[PDB]
């Protein structure tokens, strides 16, 4: 894959294997890791992360919905992998078949199924249960019975786990976590049987209390060198290498005279003689308009963004005259300068779990592993 | 194509026909009609968009950097296509073989190119000229004339347009906009020749002075039926149709007892007994976290989102218990009920051309045309 826009993220594969490595060092050998890369990977390459993290110690994956498991599998992904969202009844037989773990939830949902489907590949459950998350899982022992009864039923439905979610484990407050925690220990009594997986840990739960995973944890932001939040930043067990870096160049130079206006509604002018460069990435990239007041990195200074951002370019304020050409980082550091993900989260005002992802298909994503450039993913390639 | 996941987009192929095809009515016999289809056609579709605008008046194609006008032609649309953005010299030779135009505004690029090709294919250039925009183009006559001389010095160069960009053609005041109109005319006395064509105006100038634009225009964001802007839309010419909606199912739906909360941080907590409906989209959808507060289309009613928005899903209030696979619209109509690009734009604080090109490859785009499903583009289809 090749590309002809001087703009594309760097995603270095070293970074991500070290943080999935150190976290099976932290837990118990029978532990086991699901690294969780849906939504592309949060916007790193499902299949070159996917690699890497089997590489590193996990031994399954988790996506959000059925594309995405079928994606990795013609990919040549061979490893288990679980969808953690809904699917539809009448895919039972595609997954069954490409060997997919479903989530399920609702009784009426595995009616439809039975009715579906009929061997002779064996459909591998998970049941959801909700213990505070409000999002998706089973309430009540009445309707949790009922799963189970349709699934011992059907000879090729099989209940290979259960689990739950978590809405604070990132709060330093673990009031709810706990509440969480024990709603979960109670759910689990109106099982007849415990299925040999059990987990309800994601990256800040298994990072704060790795003796409370049970069987395997569902490893997500972390794997990422991203901190699930500012608050347990602190108190995390082994430091994140950062993944993800964002960079361009510098395809126009220009001086302009006091009074000369930039960009739409012709909102900034020049208060003086000014250089202004003007770089290749906009808001279709995912460099939201909102961003009109940061800054970016060029020869190791911050440059300002002036004016408007456009849908795939944006201009900045230079230091002085430099060469078309010159490289400008937008997410990673330059000299002693540096600019995270999480700089850009809190300038944009969300998380930094929602940066990454809003990184479009526009830009390319270069791969490094070992210190070299191992391969070039151009969506929109040749 | 067929996806897995009851989400996605419908564009309606005939709205965008009966956009351009009023505009080939508008405008001059002689005044061409060049379709601006740069990211994905501001997410509805790159080559269904360019097809159908080529089949209503257009003649012409624009994109914003050399891979995206591969990727139209790779598709097999044959028109000629635009580069509106920055290039590599190295990459003349292939833009020239792939019959591709060049925006060019220095003439060190021009002595870049022109040592490194020489036949036998012509490359058409087209002269961008700043009048005030700031972003791209040449600013004095030295550097004009200079590229001119290097463009007629080559055998293969060849000056087939030249053109400037309005900062400003959609406010109702129309001082800096007449500023820059007078400014190009004043820098086109700079050129020995008058190419065969010069243009400036977008969809606002074109629709506002249509009599005020040379012999091509470039049509964009109206195109799509949306308004340049909400101050210019009383003063549009004919009426638009939009053509993107966006739809989800319910895959979830459950009843909640005062103080249960719901999502990430918990913070929503139900006051009374409440219906809840999770759907399956979410930020990495671009259905942005900010969107919070916002409201969706469910059974003809409006229905708050509640709780924090997740990667993948997000939870409605329901009016009552509806039933599961209920159709809910994000973007559109239901009933007498409508939610337009235009009023998600106001709630995110951005302009409504953000909105489409943020809706990601994840959700799939379903065409119409003669009131019947066309076809279904399923980026990470299998
Ligand atoms: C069921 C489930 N398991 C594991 C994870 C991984 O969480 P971490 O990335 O924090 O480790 C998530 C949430 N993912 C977020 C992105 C969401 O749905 O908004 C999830 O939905
Ligand atoms: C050179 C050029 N011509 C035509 C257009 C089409 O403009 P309209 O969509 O308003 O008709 C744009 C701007 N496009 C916007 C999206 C930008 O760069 O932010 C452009 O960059």
């Amino acid at each position: 894959n090749d590309f002809h826009r001087d703009t594309w993220a760097e995603v270095d594969l070293d970074a991500i294997y070290d943080n999935v490595e150190n976290l099976r060092r932290l837990l118990p050998d029978d532990t086991h890791i699901m690294a969780v890369v849906k939504a592309n990977a949060y916007g790193h390459g499902d299949v070159q992360v996917a690699r890497t993290a089997l590489e590193a110690g996990a031994s399954r994956l988790a996506v959000a919905f059925l594309d995405e498991a079928l994606a990795l599998r013609e990919k040549g992904i061979e490893a288990p992998i679980l969808v953690l969202g809904a699917s539809r009844p009448a895919d039972a037989a595609l997954a069954a078949q490409q060997r997919i773990a479903l989530t399920v939830f609702r009784s009426d949902w595995l009616e439809e199924a039975s009715a579906l489907y009929s061997g002779p590949f064996p459909i591998h459950f998970h049941l959801k249960m909700d213990t505070g998350m409000g999002r998706l899982g089973v309430k009540d022992e009445e309707e949790t019975k009922r799963i189970v009864a349709l699934i011992e039923r059907h000879p090729h439905f099989v209940l290979e786990g259960l689990y739950t979610h978590f809405a604070t484990a990132d709060e330093v407050n673990t009031d709810y976590f706990s509440y969480q925690y024990t709603r979960f220990l109670h759910m689990l009594e109106w099982l007849p049987s415990r299925p040999p997986l059990v987990h309800c840990a994601n990256s800040a739960a298994s990072l704060r209390f790795p003796d409370r995973t049970f069987n395997m944890v569902r490893f997500g932001i972390a794997m990422y060198g991203l901190a699930p939040s500012p608050g347990i930043k602190p108190l995390l067990p082994y430091p994140l290498k950062e993944a993800f870096s964002l960079h361009s160049r510098l395809v126009h130079v220009k001086k302009l005279q006091p009074g000369e206006k930039v960009s739409y509604g012709a909102t900034y002018t020049a208060q003086t003689e000014e250089w202004i460069g003007t770089i290749p990435i906009g808001y279709a990239d995912g460099w939201l308009r909102r961003l009109q007041h940061f800054h970016v990195l060029v020869d190791g200074q911050k440059a300002p963004i002036v004016g408007r951002i456009c849908m795939d370019q944006c201009m900045i304020r230079l230091p002085g005259p430099l060469p078309v050409g010159t490289k400008v980082t937008l997410i990673g550091r330059q000299g002693d300068e540096v600019i995270s993900i999480d700089d850009v989260a809190r300038h944009l005002e969300t998380i930094n779990y929602e940066v990454p992802c809003t990184i479009s298909y526009r830009v390319p994503r270069i791969f490094f592993r070992h210190k070299r450039i191992m391969e070039v993913r151009n969506a929109i390639g040749r």
